[PDB]
């Protein structure tokens, strides 16, 4: 039985990915967010409802990614040193939903922010979209699977990580592009660091074992990806107009989810799928 | 379905475990290893084959612990702040198996490590012992398990943990209790610092699921935790002898292997199997 060997080169990028996880790796502990409390009172109560429910669903998303999205891939993997990120990036998911609740802490009373985790469990849109990515994943529970099983997972988790998370991420970088919640968007800025090489990495994964499929087998999955893309975009859209509607910026989020959507397809090394539009400017400087 | 809130606490004591693994936090790059070279050239052709093969065994323990039995027990934990904690745990083992290759580097040609390594793989005692431990992971790969199953990959991963490790660490912790390899030993002191709280956390989340056993379950699992530390201990017996001969040191490291399968027992709430015999003075050296 193998013994991981970094001597021996298994490909030609895990080496940096591993690296750079590291060089990146931080805890909520390093930014203190009592300072937002000034700019969180000044906005309106259907500001606040709509930033602790997006921060909810983030949470939702790095808690499956974490506990299974990087488990059950890299538990498939043959490449070692592949593996070997794949499971500090699944670290990462968890450290990164902590954070959430650190946010919480200051945003939100205890009564409050358990109110917010019942609306997320019991969310229908939230529930169908998990659901979605994470049946992908749990095929993956059994001893032997094909390389198609595996290479959805990837496309699945690839999906999550470049495109599912933005339209909550979007309202964290807006308000903080306007100097408002700019702690809790440092913090949401670091998880987006590490989300964009999460994606990026997965996305070289699922590459590599496209091109061992069987023509016939690239075919199929060709198909269940660009059929994922849109049936995950459909439910993005009523999440959108769930969450965006009271406060005016449901067209501004939608631009931002294809643009990431198309993000994604290209960690996959697939052409975009929607119109090319320049990012909202004041995400841009949130961004910043 | 539900996100990790920690404003509600699951239990008492993954918080607990989860702040103390993020302040142990660490890696390679940390500790430079080169002026080892001094000593090493110190020992024999024997001392120096006994060091390589029993960090190459180590390397394997932590390959299995990070991408089967961290991943595998982690995804059917319901508990998300424990399975949070377990994968934190999982990707340091990932840590722990490239510091193993740092050490390679100062210590051998690239030829050479890639003996090791392959010497690894071939070796039927490695292969055996392994197997076991991995057999119980395996049987998780289902999408739902029982909570004999789950509790049978605990105890195996206990055993790892606490037990299965310490043939290997002896020598590292012997040879630096006499001032030799100090650096290398440094490493495999934070090494230990980690598996040590990893033995105890896997170990309390065991008993857990014991005490919700029904009375046959618990017997029947009873039974099957005493044959497989005695079927281990078997293997271990052996290991020693083949690794040690050549250096006199068997009977040392068999004393210390049932202190450590002791320790393991206790994580799991069990009363020891073995005599009490004080740790070898050396080795206390080597922790110190
Ligand atoms: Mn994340
Ligand atoms: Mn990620
Ligand atoms: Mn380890
Ligand atoms: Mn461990």
């Amino acid at each position: 039985m193998r013994a991981v060997n970094w001597n021996k080169k298994e490909d030609d990028f895990s080496l940096m990915f591993w690296k750079q996880n590291i060089a990146q790796f931080w805890t909520e502990e390093e930014i203190a967010v009592s300072s937002d409390k000034n700019t969180w009172v000044q906005l309106s109560k259907e500001e606040q409802i709509a930033y602790k429910r997006v921060l909810g669903g983030l949470t939702l998303l790095d808690t499956k990614q974490g506990g299974e999205g990087m488990p059950l891939v890299l538990v498939h993997l043959e490449n070692l040193q592949a593996k070997s990120v794949l499971a500090f990036m699944g670290a990462m998911e968890e450290v990164h939903a902590k954070s959430y609740s650190h946010i919480f802490t200051t945003l939100a009373t205890e009564e409050e922010i358990d109110e917010i985790f019942d609306w997320v469990d019991t969310h229908p849109l939230l529930e169908k979209k998990a659901g979605i990515i994470t049946s992908y994943y749990r095929r993956l529970l059994k001893p032997e699977v094909t390389k198609k099983e595996l290479y959805m997972a990837m496309v699945a988790s690839v999906f999550l990580e470049s495109y599912l998370f933005y339209s909550g991420f979007f309202y964290p970088l807006y308000l903080a592009g306007q100097g408002k919640l700019t702690a809790s968007g440092e913090i949401i800025n670091l998880i987006i660091r590490d989300e964009s090489i999460h994606g990026v990495f997965v996305g070289i994964l699922a590459q590599q074992i496209f091109a061992e499929l069987s023509a016939e087998d690239q075919q199929e999955v060709q198909k269940e990806t660009q059929e994922l893309l849109m049936e995950l975009y459909e439910i993005e859209m009523a999440y959108t107009e769930e969450i965006y509607t009271s406060i005016g910026l449901v067209e501004d989020v939608n631009r931002f989810v294809r643009y990431n959507a198309n993000k994604g397809l290209m960690n996959l090394g697939l052409e975009p799928k929607f119109e090319e539009e320049e990012i909202n400017p004041i995400v841009l400087n949130g961004l910043r």
